[PDB]
Order: C-alpha cells, then structure tokens, then sequence
C-alpha cells in the first residue's frame, strides 16, 4: 500500500511528516520546501502516479483532496484565500510520482502561476 | 442556471467561448488571456462561487473537473505535462466568482506557482 515514492513512506509512516489531517482516504502535511507562509500538500493514500493516470472512478477521491484542502486551509486560518495546484509530468514540474495537491496561502499569489 | 458571472453567460451561451468540451456537468474552453501556449478552463455548470463554498457532495463534480482537464489536455496534445490551478479569494487571485480549473501547458511551468 502507498506505493514506492517519498510519499509512500510518509503514508506508511516509515518517515514522519507534519501531518495536519488524516482520514481513510487521504493525508495532508506541510511542504518541506514552502513557497508561501502556508504551503501544505494533500495526497490520496491510494497510489495514483499522476493526474494523467487517474481513472473515471477516481473522481470522488480527487474532489475529496480539494475538500480536505479547503478544510485544512480553514483550520490554518487562510481567510484571504489560497491557491491549489496539481503538477503533471515534466512541464508541470512534477518530481514525485504520486498525485498530490499543493495548497498555498498566507501571501498574495502572483500571475502567471509559474 | 449558471449563475450571474462572466462564466454564467458563457454557460447559457449568451456570449460564445472557444468551447473544447461539454457534458451535462461541465464545460471547457480556452482562456481569453493565456499564460502559456495551451491554457484553458474547466468549469462546472452548477454555480459554486468558489472552492471554499463547495460542499462535501460536490466532491465527484470537482474531481470530474480534473478528469475532463486531463482528457482535454490529452486532446490538445500535451504529452510533456501540464499544471492545474484553482484560485480562491483575494490571495488566490480569483476575480471571477464561479469555480474554475485552469490547465496550463505547452511550456515548462516554473516554481513557485506564483
Ligand atoms: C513542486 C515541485 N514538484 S511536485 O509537484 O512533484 O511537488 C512535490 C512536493 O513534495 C515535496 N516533498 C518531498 N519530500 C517531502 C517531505 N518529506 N515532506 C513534505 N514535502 C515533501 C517538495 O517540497 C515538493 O514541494
Ligand atoms: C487567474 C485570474 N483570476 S481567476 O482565477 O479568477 O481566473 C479567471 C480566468 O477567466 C478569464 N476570463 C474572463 N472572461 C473570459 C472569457 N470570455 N473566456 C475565457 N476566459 C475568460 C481570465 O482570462 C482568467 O484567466
């Protein structure tokens, strides 16, 4: 379970993370290289290598990632808003191949988004 | 139906857009101010003002937005990947209050994502 990436070990709790939320479907923790005052990730416990590999049945799960993201943002006091990001492949900047949702806030986010 | 924002009119087809996909749940069209070679949006036909206002029942719908996004990206030939973005409120850069998913590709996306 969890797969064989950095996030797989985090899921199996082999290596700790700053976990801020956990249910039977996903886990959320602070990003080790924050790009904003608040920057955490929300990942599914199910191993999906990347958004392009997600299937139609994974819709609820993917939406669950955003719902959890809005809740955690709320717990962390992000009243002025935030930005959610999902990277896919080389051009997307994906380096860990386990789907993850970035949630950034605590400052004005710029445009373009990279 | 569709709400009363710019996207509401697009949904009701009162004002045209470069529609690239449409089903009973959502619509996808090219962004009028592209930040990358390929830059389109995926929006739900249901009016949700912003991600923070989405409810638990909207999970499948939100995930559907990403599934459609990966499909459209595929149709548009984005083999090297892409980045999906959802902005929330002031800090997120949201200016149109109807949930929308940005999908950017065609070039290397940078970090931080704004
Ligand atoms: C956007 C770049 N590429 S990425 O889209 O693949 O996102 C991966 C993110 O996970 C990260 N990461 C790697 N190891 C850990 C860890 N132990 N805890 C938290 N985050 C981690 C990086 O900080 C990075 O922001
Ligand atoms: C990221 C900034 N803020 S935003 O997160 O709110 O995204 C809104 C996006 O919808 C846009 N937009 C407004 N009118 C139209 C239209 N008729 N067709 C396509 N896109 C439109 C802008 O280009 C913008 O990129």
């Amino acid at each position: 379970p969890g797969g064989d990436t950095i996030f797989g070990k985090i899921i199996r709790k082999e290596i700790p993370a700053k976990i801020i939320f956990e249910d039977d479907q996903c886990l959320a923790f602070h990003d080790i290289s924050p790009q904003a005052p608040t920057h955490f990730l929300v990942i599914p416990k199910k191993h999906i290598s990347q958004i392009s590999a997600a299937e139609d049945a994974d819709e609820s799960l993917l939406g669950h990632l955003m719902i959890v993201g809005k809740k955690c943002a709320a717990d962390l006091g992000l009243k002025k808003g935030y930005r959610m990001v999902v990277n896919e492949g080389s051009d997307g900047g994906q380096s860990v191949y386990h789907v993850h949702l970035h949630v950034l806030g605590g400052r004005q986010m710029n445009w373009p988004p990279g």
